């Protein structure tokens, strides 16, 4: 299912996430195509700034979410 | 080495550092002195914002620096 990781000045990552899906994990795939390592990668999504080692469900990431993305 | 860890809000943290200190690590001193936990804090010199675990010395802080702490 879609979500919509958008990295600050407007470069939107489209990933395809899993029903089963963990927040290293869509890092991973975010380190696919496009390139970003997790530290570098701080993803933030409703209320919270997300982490690393935690679920999609944990920070209610579902179908068609926008994520914003911040780099450093 | 002597620094000066000001805050914005007034404040002046005069610190003996090491060359060897990372930036949690003058955090965990400032911990000590100030009462602030780690990641409350963030730390900038001149007008950037510092990463993590890398040293004083990467960083070219050195005696007399003046470092900028804000909170978030």
């Amino acid at each position: 299912m879609q979500i919509f990781v958008k990295t600050l000045t407007g470069k939107t990552i489209t990933l395809e996430v899993e029903p089963s899906d963990t927040i290293e994990n869509v890092k991973a795939k975010i380190q696919d195509k496009e390139g970003i390592p997790p530290d570098q990668q701080r993803l933030i999504f409703a209320g919270k700034q997300l982490e690393d080692g935690r679920t999609l469900s944990d920070y209610n990431i579902q179908k068609e979410s926008t994520l914003h993305l911040v780099l450093r």
